[PDB]
């Protein structure tokens, strides 16, 4: 019976019935989003919603036999195993991410349609070549953070008073949001040189980032 | 009778009769602006601008005898057909935004001169190879549009409360608009994990869009 | 006396006599900027400006006739004729921006360098090559500017309420700067469909401005 | 004693022993912040601290002897003794930016890892090649800051009332930071012409520096 489902799974049928379901149940997904909708037909769409789970559980029972090892040495297929798992938790208990979590599945119509998986493949493969600067950067962001927090974290502890408020907010300085109407200009009226502290910190990371873009664009 | 006319609407004065009646027309609009202008030189204005309608429609009537089929084949010539067409419907009903959209046929500029039609053109070619990623961000947005308008639309109706609210707000997010202080710290007051869902996103979309830019840099 | 003067003028000491100068006026102009150093050795400074001014005419007068009609041929040249020119308008009468534009005699720093001379060419030059774009663009914007004008400039006066102001406006919207928060939701608190203008706007806009990086990046 | 200690210097133990140390003492310092865990612990974490720096002195003492000369000509190396004696300088007396400026040799990981050497490196060589842009810009920006001073800084003090506010100002415009509604609307409401001080200064700005990112994907 194995190669009877070998050909069951590997069936071109198998694949697009597969599509088929993920663009319904991303659909049902988006009308579920409406509060009206669900005053509807939410009972349609519940249970809609349990059977293709099920349906996914079976097909990932199904595809492993054919592959078994093969499988969990698949990314698409570690992940497609991952995302119905979630999916499996019960509508109770623990924390409620996990039911906000179930839309992750639609991430399956990348997984399942190459192109993208191309596409995907083709983005992925450009972060180990970013590795090096990534990490230094990491390096001089803790550095710098830990730099304010003890600096303006006293007086301006909603930004800075922890590690990671100010891991936070040199983010948003970094992506060079509301940084001086609304972080430099209010620290400086208590500590004027904060420039001093900023400034640089935007030259550096802003020279790194360009650099990366860069780099990005000779490989 | 036909080549008679074919040999006046494939004439160099036809054509620049034509780039002429536009920049005129373009000059008008912008006098049509002003509310002064138009107490001044109002129907002045309304005239030249049906007198100007005419002749339009007349050209494109002509311009259809001389080429038939190749004409409703042309991107250019079926562009300045619906432009017209747009000016035709009468200033009364329905929508009054048709009485705005007239100003679209400045576009014919664009159309009626070459080296426009060359940077459009240009520019429009880089279009394709964008497809795959523009599907995978679409794909992306929608859903995290989807898992904000479930995770913030309660407590937040404004920005996340529809899946089109969520849509528009991750759109500007993503453009890094006033990101900070306008969304993700309010969230963060009722949801202080709220920068879990954000900074990943902001992640995953600004490196998509580098990737893209770079593809771009050498296609 | 040509001769005499050919090789005053040409001398290395005169050309290194004049960068002389400019550092040192353009130092004593940042000095000007203070009201405490302007209350101690104010006159010792309007006196040296006015010395350093006839200094620069002499200099022009003399560079004239040892090049005659090569210098009003030549960019560098004319620019500094026409800077100091503004420097000889009286600190009175008329406009007081003259006295403000003053400043600009310290661009004679890139005039008279080499290398400045080098990088200005070197980035002026690429300008040509985008000028099929950037015409592309203007269109663009006075054709949504007189769109927006009339779309919102009765509600939203201080933004859209003239042709001027719409382009103000749109320009802000381009360089994204504090534009959903700032004027798109705003603006849709009335007109709902706003987001239909300016999501289109924004795409193009930002579209057309990474293929022109990209063309600098290729020519 | 010579190649006794040049054989324990040279070590790939040492080595390994130092970058032991950093990444130690960088953890200790992330727990230095925490108000909580200084009112368990601090007291072993002060120790700690004195026993690291009395070590990295005692390295560098060290690292000197095995190298004389070739030493004070390294860059790293330099860099070393320098961040290390910031951390000599008592915890008390001068500033307090001395305490805050240890942090710093955390640094010290990029310096004794190659790679990141290697990075850090790889990115400082690409300055040389922007000092002609650098220097440019520079001048850009003092010339118009002494102008905005001039034309802004009497009815906006906080903004352009100085030089140096003047600078801090342009800088934040040239980030495109919350220019508009922060800074030239608000001018534009005494000075209506001021768009015409920083339309231009947007676009010489934001070209040049797109040359510069241009020149970098060159060389
Ligand atoms: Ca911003
Ligand atoms: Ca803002
Ligand atoms: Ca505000």
């Amino acid at each position: 019976m194995y190669l009877r489902i070998t050909n069951i799974v590997e069936s071109s049928f198998f694949t697009k019935f597969i599509i088929y379901l993920i663009v319904l149940n991303g659909i049902t997904m988006g009308l579920e989003t409406s509060k009206t909708f669900m005053q509807s037909f939410g009972v349609y769409t519940t249970l809609f919603n349990q059977i293709v789970i099920t349906i996914f559980t079976i097909e990932i029972i199904l595809r492993i036999y054919v592959h078994r090892i093969s499988f969990f040495k698949d990314p698409w297929s570690l992940f497609d195993f991952f995302v119905v798992a979630i999916s499996l938790v019960p509508t109770s208990s623990g924390f409620e991410i996990l039911r906000v979590l179930r839309v992750l599945r639609l991430f399956r119509l990348v997984t399942a349609v190459p192109q993208m998986r191309k596409i995907v493949s083709a983005l992925i493969s450009v972060i180990p070549g970013m590795l090096s600067v990534i990490a230094l950067m990491t390096l001089f962001f803790y550095i710098f953070a830990i730099m304010a927090t003890q600096l303006f974290g006293e007086r301006f502890p909603e930004w800075f008073g922890t590690l990671g408020e100010s891991f936070y907010t040199l983010f948003q300085v970094m992506t060079l949001d509301d940084w001086s109407m609304g972080i430099v200009r209010p620290l400086m009226e208590v500590y004027p040189y904060a420039w001093v502290f900023f400034i640089p910190f935007i030259f550096v990371v802003t020279f790194v980032m360009i650099n990366l873009v860069v780099a990005i664009c000779v490989d």
